[PDB]
């Protein structure tokens, strides 16, 4: 089948097996993808969303060695436009109401985030060795 | 150029980028290359090297997202011995005297670890946000 232009984006930091099963499913919502990935700029993360360690460089280069990933752009516009997906050629955005747009279009597939696999979670396993008392 | 089996073992612990540019560096020893990476066992890595908080499963399972894995064997021996070499046909193994016998073989291929961009490092990193007073 011919090939399909999926759109993901989001913030990436401490890139943890959460964000590496939904890339993956991205990449697999058709046969034939090519999986481009928006990671999203550290001054508007801040500021619209919340607390980030890692740079958009950081985030960026470790997320070049994830097999699904086929394309990043970096930084990526905070606010998905259809004149975004015009310019790179996106069929479908996987995204887990400001998205009617999308789903109007025909563009919008969910994907799904896995709870208790984060980077933080990990952290917080290493302090559970310590007991209160 | 034919074919060069690879083989690069670790604890992959929290996986970080310096794991994944390790592994990036084994599997292009060589223009053409298998990469198989070695996922030490929970009971032989704490007895022998130290404290892992994730299972051997999670470890591994994360590094099967990462695009220069070829094959992964796990739990992998905690020691490398000719005889496995010959069992999994592997010509190069990438390492960072126990070997010397490696290098007397011609099958020691070394790489290089990164400082600084581990995961704890991510976390120290967050805990410099808090001022001592």
């Amino acid at each position: 089948s011919k090939n399909v232009v999926i759109y993901a984006d989001g913030v990436y930091d401490m890139l943890h097996l959460g964000h590496m099963k939904q890339l993956e499913q991205a990449k697999k919502l058709f046969e034939n993808t090519t999986l481009i990935v928006g990671v999203t700029s550290d001054n508007e993360t801040k500021l619209f969303k919340g607390q980030v360690v890692q740079t958009l460089e950081e985030r960026t280069e470790t997320l070049k060695h994830i097999r699904w990933v086929d394309e990043i752009i970096s930084p990526c516009p905070w606010v998905v436009t259809p004149e975004f997906l015009e310019k790179y050629k996106i069929d479908y955005v996987a995204h887990d109401d400001i998205y009617a747009w999308l789903k109007r279009a025909g563009k919008f597939k969910a994907t799904q985030r896995t709870e208790g696999v984060s980077t933080t979670d990990l952290i917080v396993r290493i302090l559970k060795n310590y007991e209160d008392y």
